């Protein structure tokens, strides 16, 4: 029954605040543009300023564009926010998360800081998770309220924990839109449309996926070689092929062309009868190689 | 059940000679290496000691060499061995080297046929495995049952070179997944979480990650990258920013990243800031499909 409160009718901030109006929580919201708040007020208090907003609610959530565009909002009303929740949702760096984090317990803030992990109309279903990072006592204290939006997880005390766990689920999906456009331009370069190759690429990538653990685990040993079964100098040899087809096929093949270059350096360093996963070891920081 | 020639009995040729061994066909084999030959022979193969006599052996010749060099230095000196009979090259190569070997044989009376296979050496004749085949529709339909002891076989045109870019298409998805994977991984190292510890959760987004390959599918078929985008493409070149300063703020190197990234730059100041990500195949597909 807990009431909440939005900072930020963005189409994220929009859902956020849509959400708790179903699951039945008084639901206060605010807006840099009033009109924004307009809906949402038909079907939940439209707050005139930050302080109202925030006052209103023991639990406070921010959705902003950056961490710029939250502190200008938010920094005027610390006090106001003195004794509060405040669970800042908005995508930035973990150096960002964890200075607005001890900015916060200076402040006597109970901070939260935490990342959407799926897209706005995904709020409420089963489809949606965030991940938060910060104490472990203000998380458990609103995570059934949270939990309105969708899985909750908390992924460790350190500040930052959250913010670096998006930017590397980030990598991987952008990795694989890389991938899939590649491999669109490609069999586009004879006319075959997107659609016709969608359903065998879509199964494909989906095996693909049960290889992460495999990684994983040659990883966190060290042994890039146990349980391989084609190994890196094959498939640096192969991925050359791809290469030449892309330029023979009048398309750019840049995108592919820094993990190729990683795989053949790990070649000719002696990797070549391990796996991919060796890659790693050029772009990991120095003090865990 | 049709006799078959292996040409090639490395860690997939082998594979499929076992295959057929293990479905009571007649198999014949040849290597470079006589070697494994041998070791294919004590499970019944018939070890020819040149690439002639092991053609002559069968009317279907599936060669599985490393790279389609292989292929033309094995089987030129043994072009007139072939006429009359199906060849199936399953080797590795670009389309442009398909069609050359498809013009070749062609010439030469050879029933030819270009595949690919998606599978590792342990899935053939599994249900896991499938393989590709374009050129000649009658080398695939004469021969089509015979090719499914191996796994599903999908033909996918006449155009010789199709199978290849079917193989690479799907092959570059991969890539540029795993490259993602291995970044994830660099970037949640740098706080000393093991790999294992974030690979559920990585492994349950890029599935449900794979499921958009539709959605992109659909921007790109119908030209039209700006109707259904919940966050433009110039929000996420804001994000992407970001990830690129937490990256040399974790000590981590993200250059895996920066050529998509100045894809997405690029489409953002020409204008495209409205659109999604997709809109970026502008920049790197073939000049004549822009
Ligand atoms: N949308 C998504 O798919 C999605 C998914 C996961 C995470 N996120 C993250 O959630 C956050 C919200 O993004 P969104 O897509 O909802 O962005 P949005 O549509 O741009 O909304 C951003 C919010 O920022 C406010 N804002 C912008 N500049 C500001 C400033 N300079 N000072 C104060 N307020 C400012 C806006 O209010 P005005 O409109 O009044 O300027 C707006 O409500 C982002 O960090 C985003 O990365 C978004
Ligand atoms: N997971 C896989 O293994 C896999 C999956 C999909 C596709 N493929 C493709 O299948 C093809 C074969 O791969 P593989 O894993 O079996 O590679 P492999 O185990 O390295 O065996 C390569 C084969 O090529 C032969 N070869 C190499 N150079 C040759 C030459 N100059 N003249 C004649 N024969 C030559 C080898 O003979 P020697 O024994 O005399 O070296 C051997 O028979 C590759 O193009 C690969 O890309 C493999």
């Amino acid at each position: 029954a807990t009431p909440v409160t939005i900072i930020g009718l963005g189409a994220m901030g929009t859902a956020l605040a849509n959400a708790f109006l179903d699951a039945g929580h008084s639901t206060t919201v605010w807006n840099r543009t009033a009109a924004r708040a307009t809906a949402l007020a038909a079907r939940a208090h439209h707050a005139e300023t930050v302080t109202e907003a925030i006052a209103a609610s023991p639990l406070v959530i921010a959705c902003v564009l950056d961490y710029d565009a939250f502190h200008e909002t938010l920094a005027p009303a610390t006090d106001a926010l003195a004794g509060r929740a405040l669970v800042n949702l908005t995508t930035g760096t973990p150096k960002q998360a964890r200075e607005t984090a001890s900015w916060a317990a200076d402040h006597r803030i109970d901070y939260l800081d935490g990342k959407i992990m799926a897209i706005p109309p995904g709020i409420a279903t089963p489809d949606s998770f965030i991940l938060y990072s910060g104490p472990l006592g203000t998380f458990e204290a609103h995570r059934s309220t949270l939990e309105v939006l969708g899985a909750a997880n908390h992924v460790g005390t350190d500040a930052g924990l959250a913010s670096l766990h998006d930017i590397a689920l980030l990598t991987g999906m952008y990795g694989m839109i890389a991938g899939i456009l590649q491999a669109f331009a490609l069999i586009d370069s004879e006319g075959i449309p997107a659609g016709d190759l969608a359903p065998m690429l879509t199964n494909w990538l989906t095996g693909a996926a049960h290889s992460v653990a495999h990684y994983a685990q040659q990883i966190d040993t060290g042994d890039y070689e146990t349980g391989v079964v084609f190994n890196l100098a094959h498939q640096s040899h192969g991925f050359a092929k791809l290469v030449q087809a892309g330029e023979d096929q009048g398309v750019d093949v840049g995108l592919l062309r820094p993990l190729f270059e990683l795989m053949r350096h790990q070649v000719a360093a002696g990797y070549g009868n391990g796996d991919v996963a060796s890659v790693i070891e050029l772009i990991r920081r120095e003090e865990r190689r």
